[PDB]
């Protein structure tokens, strides 16, 4: 028993991390087969980033301007093309250590974990939810670009997300592993809005489930209620409207603690409107909203 | 900019971990060189738990009763012996994957990452505290024996810990690598009393330099104490007391925020006497004390 905000094991991403490095600026790539992809603002200098034309920036730019480093020995570049905010560098020597791998566009609510790496190495990892905004609360300082955010299914990579930028807010903003941004954002040094944030209702009954299993149970009730009462109030919290789909997917939570998942809507319920009264829940003294149904299940069940 | 509760990469650790099996008990080990480390009670039984005498049970068993297998191979054992809690069992290959590492006896306080393990195959990874109490309040589950923690200095792997149990409260007790437990647990089914356990203070400290420096700074106030005054309440709140030697290991965060060590104990006391009146620091509710000093420092200057 216990519960830990865990992150994947990372090997499997630390094998595929490098430094890439065009004229003074340097940033982390992910080297698959024999493509290099890392954020297409390593051609960008300070003055660039205010407004830059990449495709022009770009074209200034050769194979050999393509500083690629695995650790100790260097990659030699063959190709070099832009999608959307990544670039792709081919380069002549597949990685030796590509596990098998997937892109994918998670949805906001999804979690994944960070491999923080600086100068093409690893320094950390982390366990972090997409904001229903569209933006990550991490860890990053400057040199971090290129750092990315993957899930684990058994020896399936599925990576998610890249790490472009920190909002002048804090907040930090990256592209799937096509270059698209998740969210509005653009990657250019100006302000920019992120949208109106709000907690991850799913994640929050799933985490009280976790709760529950592991022993902390003194936010349990006598009430229930409906998706239309609790909504009331998640709109009231800005909370994420409950819908069935997200019920359907506490099925297996439901059904192994027994705890119908309205009755875990009514404790949630009772915990916005009176607070914890200086109380904690799996340690934390707020609601938290970083696991989702799926990680709970595999935590709790202890899948490798 | 951004704080998170940031494990070490586990890649290094993952290349070491074997499972080990003895009769009907499977548990991890870890292979390094041409040993495998494993809690010693993977030779017993159910029923040899309650009250085992581990010398009587280990002479029933022969090199061939252990099982090593690192994921698809397995290891051949040439040699048995146990030290304290852990078996040693040496087998005829070096494994191909030992980082550099070193074996180190944890304080109580200084904190660590851990691979939990199943059947030898990594879950997940998580930092955590060894507490004042030499406890551990880890996620593990049965077969999560044998996963270790440690850290890491640029490439050496310093293992300081490997999970043996959790004790009927819910929380977790393991040993060194050399099988001396932490605290005084004893590798028994048995209900063992974990001593009273207190808040780190040098690390809650640490942690609220972190949130300066990263932005949050509502408890920042127009006050001072001294080590007496602060000891007074750091004994009301069970706090561990603050030493001149804590003090010191602040300094470097003390000089790069320009708040004196004591100042920040001064907001510290504020917050133990009034609470976080429904406010949060780098989104806790409550005062966080599983960051080191060191790890503050390293997590905010970018070390790989
Ligand atoms: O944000 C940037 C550079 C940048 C600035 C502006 C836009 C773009 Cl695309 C990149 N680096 N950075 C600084 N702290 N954390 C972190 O990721
Ligand atoms: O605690 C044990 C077995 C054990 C029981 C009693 C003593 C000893 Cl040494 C080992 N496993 N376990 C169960 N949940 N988490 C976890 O680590």
């Amino acid at each position: 028993s216990g519960f830990r905000k865990m992150a994947f094991p990372s090997g499997k991403v630390e094998g595929c991390m490098v430094q890439v490095t065009c004229g003074t600026t340097t940033l982390n790539g992910l080297w698959l087969d024999d493509v290099v992809y890392c954020p297409r603002h390593v051609i960008c200098t300070s003055e660039d980033m205010l407004n830059p034309n990449y495709e022009d920036l770009l074209i200034r730019k050769s194979n050999h301007n393509f500083l690629v480093q695995a650790g100790n020995v260097q990659l030699r570049v063959i190709g070099h093309s832009m999608q959307n905010c990544v670039l792709k560098l081919k380069v002549d020597t597949a990685n030796p250590k590509t596990p098998k791998y997937k892109f994918v566009r998670i949805q906001p609510g999804q979690t994944f974990s960070v491999l923080a790496c600086y100068n093409g190495s690893p320094s950390g990892v982390y366990q972090c939810a997409m904001r229903p905004n569209f933006t990550i609360k991490g860890s990053f300082l400057n040199g971090s670009c290129g750092s990315v955010g993957f899930n684990i299914d058994y020896d399936c990579v599925s990576f998610c997300y890249m790490h472009h930028m920190e909002l002048p807010t804090g907040v930090h903003a990256g592209t799937d592993l096509e270059g698209n941004f998740y969210g509005p954002f653009v990657d250019r040094q100006t302000a920019q809005a992120a949208g109106t944030d709000t907690t991850i209702t799913v994640n929050v009954l799933a985490w009280l489930y976790a709760a529950v299993i592991n022993g902390d149970r003194w936010f349990l009730n006598r009430f229930t209620t409906t998706l239309n009462d609790f909504n009331l109030v998640a709109m009231k919290y800005n909370y994420e409207p409950l819908t069935q789909d997200h019920v359907d997917i506490l099925g297996p939570l439901s059904a192994q603690t027994g705890i119908a998942v309205l009755d875990m809507c009514a404790s949630l319920k009772e915990l916005l409107q009176n607070g914890m009264n200086g109380r904690t829940i799996l340690g934390s003294a707020l609601l938290e909203d970083e696991f989702t149904p799926f990680d709970v299940v595999r935590q709790c069940s202890g899948v490798t």
